[PDB]
């Protein structure tokens, strides 16, 4: 099958690491960071890696029952059935993949009356009570029956300023009980001139001076597209050109490594300047020795 | 181009009328209802109708500034730029398309300190202050600077029991100022044996005895797929067969009208029983006189 990327504009896409839309394109120096994101990890061939699942709305949500202590939720699977700690994944597909406090809201229904309730609730993925893999997560909930399906819908990050969140620091899915399992390989631009092309959004902040940025390596729909299509990597890198349908002109080119990350020939930071109508286009499969035309 | 539907299982898909995953397949009697949903309306040929946009995470969100009175938000566009009441759409793409109270949370950042805040907030789309089209929406917010980007993230519906929400009753996007503009055509099964095949989810409830169901005519990804693909309607109806990859057997067939709705040959209600691994498959283009093999 022939390879393609979706004709979606950045603003028409969604961040694969938090349920919010993409806002911009950005690139900066990697060196000092880790870049082990587990969400938004997909082989361009179609292979989902890490904790990556297809739904953009289920990223960072948690379902299950809860028991009052601030509150512990014995996790269930997205579809509300039993959690299987057996699978060979880092944690439930869609689990958060950075260390931080995520404010949201807990909601439950009592199968009995049609009765319902809702309360604010936060979750620190740094806390040693953040054990998704093992099957339980603790909410520092800022009246909650047991044996009743509870759901957590994420909203933003409530986080000395800018310190949290720690976007490139992976939480411990098994917490204290053990190291992380079956992680997606870490990313780093290898070629000389090149740097990494991120896909940034701004997680809403919910109280405090949090570092609201959030970069992802692949848009949620690229993940959804490689999954459907499953186009053979007729090469180890795919040359992408970011076109503009208004002027009909190419702005910059970039590298889509079949592994699942994007690199752009640039040194130093830069909030990528682009036309709201521009989108990426698959031109050709190239060797990893292909030097890219510099970026703006 | 040849027509297709995505190989996604119901649970792998998302509801196109609220940012939550699909849960089940359902069918019941239409007659007494309207069925004028504006979200999840797409021509199978690729034409988005009503207030339908591509992002499943931006359904029911509102951005803009707010001014304390409980609170009014002068709407902005998804990308945070000016709202254009000029476009020939019923309202901002993604606006809610049923009458009800939607609880969620308002969050804002103050460009100045990195300062942030968050408070619960509800919105009644029945209220005469619900004027999306005109550019303003009022929150009955259950400390909010002005001239500061505020966002509303929806969570569930806080709604004598079961009365609200009114899933098939369209809100007035211009409120009192005028009737609704450029609506997606209403739906109804025309053929004799047939009924309408919905795609149901359960909006979380956030306080009260709300009618948490929510049916949509097309999964958000079918909408995203017809948009990419844009496969010519070589006919006015497309025969779909819901297969099971485990047993390799067809369960039931259904009608995908190029208009953008699904009909199944059945009379009376029924929570469709299906294997978690089953998915739909495009078999052939047929005439509207094709009688369907009854459904379970």
């Amino acid at each position: 099958k022939p390879f393609t990327v979706p004709i979606l504009t950045v603003e028409e896409m969604s961040n694969s690491r938090f349920p919010i839309p993409l806002e911009k394109l950005y690139t900066g120096p990697s060196s000092a960071f880790v870049v082990q994101p587990q969400n938004g990890r997909c082989t361009t061939d179609g292979v989902l890696l890490g904790t990556t699942q297809l739904s953009a709305v289920n990223i960072c949500t948690f379902r299950g029952d809860v028991t009052h202590i601030d509150y512990i939720m014995n996790l269930a699977s997205q579809n509300w059935n039993n959690y299987d700690p057996t699978e060979e994944i880092p944690a439930p597909l869609g689990t958060p993949d950075f260390v931080g406090k995520i404010q949201g809201m807990l909601t439950q229904t009592t199968r009995e009356d049609g009765s319902t309730r809702a309360h604010k609730a936060t979750v620190s993925t740094g806390s040693v009570h953040f054990t998704p893999k093992l099957g339980s997560v603790q909410y520092t909930t800022d009246d909650l029956q047991t044996g009743q399906n509870t759901k957590f819908t994420p909203v933003g990050v409530i986080q000395n300023h800018q310190n949290e969140p720690q976007q490139w620091v992976l939480p411990n899915y098994s917490g204290r009980t053990g190291h992380n399992v079956h992680l997606a390989p870490a990313v780093a631009p290898t070629f000389p001139g090149e740097q990494l092309l991120f896909f940034r959004s701004t997680m809403p902040g919910c109280s405090g001076y949090p570092n609201m940025n959030l970069d992802c390596l692949l848009p949620q729909e690229w993940v959804q597209h490689f999954y459907q299509e499953a186009a053979p990597a007729q090469s180890d890198v795919a040359l992408l050109r970011f076109v503009n349908p208004d002027t009909g002109r190419v702005l910059f080119e970039c590298k889509l490594h079949k592994s699942g990350y994007v690199t752009v020939a640039h040194t130093g930071p830069h909030d990528l300047v682009i036309p709201p109508n521009g989108y990426f286009r698959f031109d050709s499969w190239v060797n990893q020795f292909y030097t890219l035309a510099p970026m703006g």
